């Protein structure tokens, strides 16, 4: 375990890392420093990494507790290892700004993306940081929403009209509702390591700011919503087979582009539990 | 004799009787319509065939008249605007404004008198800069609360509209120079009722300073709206010879320009205010 070489990739988030073997074990002194640089750019990226299903469960097992998906397919054999097969006969759904499972207690921390099956072009992932944005926040309006709780529901990226072709897939969208209601997060998150403040609301399962009226409400999420589509708070990466990707799903939202259809594309997700998304003066 | 004060709403609007406005009103009757003023924002007094000259007498004691610079004045009074709308002269207050905010003593109210209208149409509605703040959520009155916004002449009076004549456009130029934009308090506290009040206009309010720009932008898109609300308004639909009075530091009126080819006149007095300010 010597040193990684960490390039960042922006002033604000992002970053290349090399000189990390993700096929086997990493040591401790290497961990550390993977653990590290996901904290402090918030993504990170590592190309050439033909990693297993295995493997792949194995490194995000090492962050903490791996949470098992309520309507995505898992690959065989390894159910903490979501499928993202999308093509003609599956859309990609995730061409929305979005954090990761926000809709239960205690959202992910965290993620790893292995690309497998890749189109010839397009289907560039971006990520938005939510500290970023904050800091590009006027005074005023961090006091303003700093404390604010937005409700979250599973529903607004998962409708119940898209399960619906066989019984089963409509049953498991049942089950998944079922188990996860609308909660509340805080709409300004303290980052439970770093202690920096970062925005916390997300289009993909924000639907509403409960501590306003319903029409502030929509003008703050509104705002929101095109707000962190600032091109300075984000990194763009075009994928390359084998390509790795972990964040900090604390402080980012990312968008997967759903431009390469008739094409077929293959992702696996790895999704780090977190812990009770908190805000703190 | 005593003045009748009818609420038009719970939050804004009253209509008045009793006050006989062509002969000096009594003082008692003049502290029962000021202070009706002061807390309906605006009253209505129907049937007061005044002339200008009895206009301006009720005018002049809530204080300064303006002598308006270009605007044509009633018979012999300077302080009496005549606002002569027609198909030569259209009606262009169609838009929620606060009047004259783009200076640093935007007017403290005004009394209109409507002198010859058409068949129908040409309402008048106001609305409560005090009842839409209160009825912002406590986050967005805090936010609001203490901000600045700018204030510009060239909002209500966009360039492209006088670039007709290469020569007879510099004198757009002209206005525009001797009034450049200047701040206001977001969210004014009465002089007098120590209410606070929102006191933003579409008419004149281009951008709160104290955000971003984009905040601004989402801000000020939510408030044009927010006092759009009918809940916040009194809507008035004018009669030949009705009085209206209103309170111009805590409310914003928008009047319908809908009945050309008819023709509307109104005779106006505008009371000079002083400067806004903002007061936890
Ligand atoms: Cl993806
Ligand atoms: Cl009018």
């Amino acid at each position: 375990s010597e040193r990684l070489s960490i390039t960042p990739l922006g002033p604000y988030i992002g970053a290349q890392i090399s000189g990390a073997d993700l096929t086997r074990p990493l040591s401790d002194n290497q961990f550390e420093q993977l653990y590290h640089a996901v904290l402090r750019h918030q993504v990170v990226f590592l190309r050439d990494q033909a990693i297993t299903p295995q493997q792949q469960r194995a490194l995000a097992q090492r962050f903490g507790e791996l949470h098992i998906h309520p309507v995505y397919p898992h690959a065989e054999g390894v159910d903490e290892i979501i499928v993202l097969d999308t093509h003609n006969d599956n859309p990609p759904d995730n061409d929305n700004w979005h954090t990761d499972v926000t809709f239960i207690e205690t959202p992910p921390a965290g993620a790893i993306l292995a690309a497998k099956e890749l189109p010839s072009t397009g289907g560039d992932t971006l990520w938005t940081s939510g500290i970023a944005a904050y800091e590009a926040l006027s005074v005023p309006f961090r006091q303003l929403l700093s404390g604010l709780r937005a409700e979250h529901d599973f529903r607004k990226s998962f409708p119940e009209y898209k399960y619906r072709k066989t019984e089963e897939e409509h049953q498991r969208w049942r089950e998944a509702v079922a188990k996860n209601p609308p909660l509340l997060h805080p709409v300004v998150r303290t980052h439970p390591v770093s202690g920096k403040q970062a925005l916390f609301v997300n289009e993909g399962f924000t639907t509403r700011i409960v501590d306003v009226s319903e029409k502030e409400s929509e003008a703050l999420l509104s705002f929101l919503f095109a707000h962190i589509t600032k091109p300075e708070f984000q990194v763009r990466w075009r994928w390359q087979p084998n390509d790795i990707a972990i964040w900090d799903n604390r402080v980012t939202q990312h968008y997967a582009n759903a431009d390469y259809l008739p094409q077929r594309r293959i992702m696996h997700r790895a999704t780090i539990l977190g812990d009770k998304p908190f805000y703190r003066a």
